């Protein structure tokens, strides 16, 4: 539903190419668009890779949750300067805003990074662009499925060994629907684009 609150401002600068926020992205986006919100909100990184529709005085400005405030009260949004400046006066330092989480917000297709110090015998998957929050992810183990746990920096980890080989990964969303994407390498640092998509371009 919306959610009634206020913003302050801080900033992961240009950031760097391994790891930006709690949420462990890539790269601070290009747009600078990005928030931190409070720890029940960021729901043990369950919300990352998820967009928020921010409005406040000046507009309405979509920003990717990408970090944890530990300090802000549910409501509280850690705008990005950018994000801030968009919706209202840098120097008023808190305004009113209200948002909604983005339902299917437009983007590129699924893309997957492995992490580092990932192998077959333990590994770790960032699953990027999927839009809305990600519910499972699982390593096809030659006809089941074997389920990953997710982490509270961004990632989804294995329980046990996968097959050698390419992996299948399957990503279902918090509306039960699935994306399949086979010969996934074991590549950790590099972000492989797929094919797939949640949701069709609109």
């Amino acid at each position: 539903m919306t959610t009634h609150g206020r913003a302050t401002h801080y900033s992961l600068g240009q950031g760097n190419t391994i790891a930006n926020g709690n949420c462990s992205m890539p790269a601070v986006p290009a747009d600078r668009m990005y928030v931190a919100v409070s720890s029940p909100e960021y729901s043990g990184a369950a919300a990352c890779g998820t967009f928020l529709d921010v409005t406040g005085p000046k507009g309405t400005v979509r920003v990717q949750v990408a970090d944890q405030c530990h300090g802000c009260e549910v409501g509280h949004l850690n705008l990005s300067e950018e994000a801030f400046r968009a919706l209202g006066d840098f120097n008023a330092g808190i305004i009113p805003i209200s948002y909604v989480t983005v339902r299917d917000p437009a983007g590129p297709t699924v893309a997957i990074r492995v992490k580092e110090g990932s192998s077959r015998w333990w590994a770790g998957l960032q699953v990027l662009n999927a839009g809305n929050r990600i519910d499972r992810v699982e390593i096809q183990a030659g006809r089941q499925w074997l389920p990953l746990t997710r982490t509270d920096y961004g990632y989804w980890v294995t329980p046990s060994p996968i097959q050698d080989g390419p992996l299948t990964v399957k990503v279902t969303d918090q509306y039960g629907r699935a994306v399949v994407l086979p010969g996934l390498r074991m590549a950790p640092g590099e972000i492989q684009r797929t094919a797939s998509r949640f949701y069709p371009v609109h």
